[PDB]
């Protein structure tokens, strides 16, 4: 019933252009240059002021809604990279990274909409990465393979999302075509104090090496935290630490004075 | 007017016709036999040395199987106790048995261990249980306490057909699961087959990582051993050393180690 009309209004805001994008800076941690910067989506409800992804993107996984704005979402990233690009501001190694739900290869769907998103900013693919939960693993079809392969023909990179939270099977792991691992920020945040997420942390970095994947660690909020991922190989990091999820113009900010250094 | 096998399955655990075998669990560095797996058999009046496959199965659809691992479970420890007993094995050998999810149901499991060791005095560490890998997609409050209750005993738990289910890092960490088997599919093919190579590659640094012991099963091939052994995988399993043995075979095993 009140579900009804939160996916309603959702919708309006797919309609009306109420979503905005930021931008969380990736960072790489032994130099601290900012190499990539994470999409998060937000709406902006003119009734409610700004609304969080965790208040509606289940609810649209649920009801498929999350196809139509994950569209949106993937042209709007796209074209502001390129727009970043084009107006000097993106050094060449940026990429941005853009969240996928498992409903998206359902009709294989998701190739066709990165393939509309990249035409249509004119983005190189190679520019773009997409972000996937473990529990893709569940739902393996062949329709869902084709999907993978496709992207991998392209140049999109492809990550986990989470990874540690969700179920992995150990022969797909080391078969599918992922390019990278983010250690889910429920276990950052407990290290180096608490040994169970500790060695969670440096399995999966483990685990990354001999699959030729890179990691991100997401949530870093302590120096501490910082210093144990890096001087363990942790590449890359994201969090509220070095900056918070920010607007297109502050990130971009950031993007100017790292280029004047 | 042939019985169903239902009904010839109660009548095999009335007339004491299940048999089990055990397969020699080996120490790689080492080549010395530590534990062994229990696995049970139906001799079947009627065609001989009936493997699990075609009862076992059957047996779950039918909850059967609680009573006939019941049965394995009692045996398995009565037989390991008889050998200590006799002097035949050493202090560090355990048996492990297969277990079934549907135990589960109601904490039985706890209770038939329970009962199992009660009547046979087996000491609960030297008692292993391997369970298959996909628990863990069926891990619920009931199936976590029947887990810390037998780990709370000194019950040894591993993960079994592991490579072939799916696993929660953040459950492995955390669940008392002391060690994984990695599946015979993944190892016959190692490391002709790539990709079969990398599966148990990973496998090996995640239970490394996690401080969990591995148990390699299906070792056909001493290049396989070679393998295994050279990457820190501590325990072996298969036809190279050994094809599952009744128990005098396999007393006769412990025999000649103990003769060094
Ligand atoms: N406490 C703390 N949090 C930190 C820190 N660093 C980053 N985070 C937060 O972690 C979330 C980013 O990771 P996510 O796993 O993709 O988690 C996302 C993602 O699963 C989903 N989501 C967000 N945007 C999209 C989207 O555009 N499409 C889809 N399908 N899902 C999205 O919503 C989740 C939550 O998004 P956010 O609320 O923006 O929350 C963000 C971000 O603000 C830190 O140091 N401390
Ligand atoms: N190709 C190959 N195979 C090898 C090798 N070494 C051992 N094996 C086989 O692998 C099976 C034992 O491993 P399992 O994954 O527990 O697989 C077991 C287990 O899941 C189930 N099972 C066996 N005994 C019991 C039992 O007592 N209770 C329950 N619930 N299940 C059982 O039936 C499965 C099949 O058992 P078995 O037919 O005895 O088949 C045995 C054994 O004969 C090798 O080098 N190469
Ligand atoms: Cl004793
Ligand atoms: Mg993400
Ligand atoms: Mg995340
Ligand atoms: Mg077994
Ligand atoms: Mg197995």
């Amino acid at each position: 019933h009140e579900r009804l009309t939160l996916d309603t209004r959702l919708r309006q805001a797919l309609e009306r252009n109420e979503l905005v994008l930021h931008y969380q800076p990736i960072v790489e941690l032994a130099s601290g240059r900012i190499v990539g910067g994470e999409a998060l989506v937000r709406w902006e409800d003119p009734e409610r002021g700004l609304v969080m992804p965790s208040a509606f993107i289940p609810a649209a996984e649920d009801t498929g809604l999350i196809v139509a704005l994950s569209d949106w979402v993937l042209e709007a990233c796209c074209t502001q990279l390129r727009a970043w690009q084009q107006q000097g501001r993106a050094a060449d190694d940026l990429t941005l990274s853009v969240n996928i739900s498992t409903r998206q290869f359902e009709g294989e769907h998701l190739t066709r909409a990165v393939d509309r998103a990249l035409a249509r900013s004119g983005l190189r693919p190679d520019c773009l990465e997409l972000e996937i939960t473990e529990n893709v693993m569940l739902v393996m079809t062949d329709e869902v393979r084709t999907c993978l392969d496709a992207l991998r023909a392209r140049g999109v990179r492809l990550a986990l999302d989470d990874f540690g939270t969700g179920y992995s099977s150990l022969s797909y792991l080391s078969q599918l075509p992922f390019h990278g691992l983010k250690i889910d920020q429920s276990f950052v945040r407990k290290i180096p104090a608490h040994p169970s997420e500790t060695q969670i942390v440096t399995t999966i970095l483990a685990l990354a090496r001999g699959l030729g994947m890179e990691v991100v660690a997401e949530g870093i909020e302590t120096a501490q935290q910082y210093a144990f991922l890096r001087d363990r190989g942790c590449e890359f990091g994201q969090g509220n630490l070095m900056s918070t999820p920010q607007a297109a113009d502050a990130f971009a900010s950031l993007l100017d004075r790292q280029k004047a250094s």
